[PDB]
DNA sequence: ATCAGAATCCCGGTGCCGAGGCCGCTCAATTGGTCGTAGACAGCTCTAGCACCGCTTAAACGCACGTACGCGCTGTCCCCCGCGTTTTAACCGCCAAGGGGATTACACCCAAGACACCAGGCACGAGACAGAAAAAAACAACGAAAACGGCCACCA
């Protein structure tokens, strides 16, 4: 399991330096163990001795149904907790539909598909509608109140804020079960704070961290990761478990692709935006 | 070199007013004496200024080298000088008034001087913390160089 990085203070690094590692996003000592030393020399107010240091003494110590029948054949039943799935599609594909329902789905009995948890959500780009998590609520007979109190929202105005809210959430997850955690338009703040070229290596560097805080947190607390990309990186090829290619059939009815996953067939799935729900197509 | 004209120097004459001298007077300098005190001198202490040696190291020093700056030259143009003409107000003399500066006299209050006292300020001690030093580090800058971009040439 994880080895939360309090215990590296007690190998003699100070405070202040582990108070820098878990801003930077690092919460374990595992989490800071397995990484080289320019990780933490990249973090501001840390020398090549303070990673050394760190490095050291820490060695020393170290399926949720989509609501869509078709996509969760597609997925053999759901998204895998525990790991994160991407799915890249052009505009209005329902991205943002698919989270607002799985941030209900979630919270299903695990025998309907569920994962018996509270739902996460991260927005960076304001759709977050509760009136959407009602209407799935609704759909499968649970408690829109319930559904709100069971779902912890923030909205996420910058790259480095979307990254420090994920201290917030590590610690809240220890208190309570969840199941779900949603990013969406997790790649839009990174293109929108980041748009000069000789910046680029920030973001990515930021980015990089963020999905390997995104996959510990995975692993952590065995909770479904969804993060959503605007295709208008091969860095998250690795990161990312499951890549679904969207793309807009006219009307509302969206086709859904997998593009790459190890263990799931390149395969295709039909599936409709409905008011209830992300809702298998019905011609 | 020349020569004309403008400026200066020199020589003499006339006048005038300020410098030099004389006389009365008065008060400021002189003389003699007295008395308090300040500084001249003796003497003692002990501070610190000087002398020296040794070690260290940072600053000085000599040299090589490259280039930016001082300097000379040239062209241009502008604005100051010099000179003639018009204007104005500075100046000289003369008068009027009043106001303020100087003078004298009287008064009183404010400050020196003395005394008695006492508390604030001033050596000594102590402790403790801001800053000096050291070190690491961040880092901002300088600038070689190069990579890009842009600009031009020819004629098509």
């Amino acid at each position: 399991g994880p080895q939360p990085i309090s215990r590296l203070e007690q190998c003699g690094i100070n405070a202040n330096d582990v108070k820098k590692l878990e801003e930077a996003g690092f919460h374990t000592v595992e989490a800071v163990a397995y990484a080289p030393k320019k990780e933490l020399i990249n973090i501001k107010g840390i020398s090549e001795a303070k990673a050394d240091k760190i490095l050291a003494e820490a060695a020393k110590l170290v399926q949720i149904t989509t609501g869509s029948k078709e996509l969760d054949k597609l997925l053999q039943g759901g998204i895998e907790t525990g790991s994160i799935t991407e799915m890249f599609g052009e505009f209005r594909t329902g991205k943002t539909q698919i989270c607002h329902t799985l941030a209900v789905t979630c919270q299903l009995p695990i025998d309907r598909g569920g994962g018996e948890g509270k739902a996460m959500y991260i927005d960076t780009e304001g759709t977050f509608r509760p009136e959407r998590l009602l209407a799935v609520a609704e759909r499968y007979g649970l408690s829109g109140s319930d559904v709100l109190d069971n779902v912890a929202y923030a909205r996420a105005f910058n790259t480095d804020h979307q990254t420090q809210l994920l201290y917030q959430a590590s610690a809240m997850m220890v208190e309570s079960r969840y199941a779900l955690l949603i990013v969406d338009s997790a790649t839009a703040l990174y293109r929108t704070d980041y748009s000069g070229r000789g910046e680029l290596s920030a973001r990515q560097m930021h980015l990089a961290r963020f999905l390997r805080m995104l996959l510990r947190l995975a692993d952590e607390f065995g909770v479904a990761v969804v993060i959503t990309n605007q295709v208008v990186g091969n860095i998250i090829a690795h990161a990312s478990t499951t890549r679904l290619y969207l793309r807009k059939g006219r009307g509302e009815t969206r086709i859904c692709k997998i593009y790459d996953s190890p263990c799931l067939p390149e395969a295709e799935a039909m599936f409709a935006i409905n008011a209830d729900g992300v809702g298998d197509a019905k011609d």
